[PDB]
C-alpha cells in the first residue's frame, strides 16, 4: 500500500506531540519491531494512544504512575484485530528505542522507524497482525530500500534492557510475507 507525505494511507492518524527531527534529516534505514500492552498483558484499551501522546492518566492503573514520567512515542501501533494506528510521520524522529545500538551506531531513534505490535513476549501475535505488519513493512521498503536489509527487534538493539518483541515474534513467518 502507499505512503502519503510520510503517513500510512490506510492507518488511523493520531498525531502525537512526541517527536522531533532526525539529525541531518537522514532517511530511516532500519525497522525496529516492538511490543506493548497497557496495562501489561491486557489489550484493547485507550492507554497506548495516550502514553504515546503524553496524556496518560498516571492514576488510571497502578502501572501507569511509573510511565507518566516517560516521554516516549512510536511511529505505528498494530492492534490485535489488525487496526493500524499512526502517531508520527516516518521522516520524523519518534522516541521508541531509548538507549540502543545497531552495528556500531547508537541512538537508533535517529535512523530507525518503530512499529509496535499490541501483545507480549510470550503470547502469540494474531494472523491480522502478521498480515498488517507485512503490508506496512512492504510499504516502507518501497520508500526506503535499505530497510529490506535492516529489520530487527527492540531486544536486538537493547539487549539486557528490552525483551520486546520476545520469542513470540515469528521472524520466519514475517520475512516470508516481506519483499514479495
Ligand atoms: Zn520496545
Amino acid at each position: 500500500m502507499l505512503l502519503d507525505e510520510g503517513w500510512l494511507a490506510e492507518a488511523r492518524r493520531v498525531p502525537s506531540p512526541h517527536y522531533d527531527c532526525r539529525p541531518d534529516d537522514e532517511n530511516p534505514s532500519l525497522l525496529v519491531v516492538h511490543n506493548i500492552s497497557l496495562p501489561p498483558g491486557e489489550f484493547g484499551g485507550p492507554w497506548i494512544d495516550a502514553l504515546f501522546t503524553g496524556t496518560i492518566d498516571p492514576n488510571a492503573h497502578p502501572y501507569f504512575a511509573g510511565i507518566a514520567h516517560l516521554r516516549v512515542s512510536a511511529h505505528c501501533l498494530i492492534r490485535r484485530d489488525g487496526e493500524i494506528v499512526q502517531y508520527v510521520p516516518f521522516d520524523k524522529r519518534a522516541w521508541h528505542a531509548g538507549v540502543s545500538s545497531y552495528q556500531g551506531r547508537e541512538r537508533c531513534n535517529d535512523f530507525s522507524i518503530g512499529i509496535e505490535l499490541e501483545g507480549t513476549d510470550t503470547l502469540a501475535y494474531t494472523d491480522a497482525q502478521y498480515q498488517q505488519l507485512a503490508a506496512v513493512t512492504n510499504a516502507l521498503i518501497t520508500r526506503y530500500p535499505a530497510i529490506a536489509n535492516n529489520m530487527t527487534g527492540h531486544c536486538n538493539i537493547a539487549p539486557e534492557r528490552k525483551t520486546d518483541p520476545g520469542p513470540s515474534f515469528d521472524w520466519a513467518r514475517f520475512r516470508a510475507l516481506v519483499t514479495p
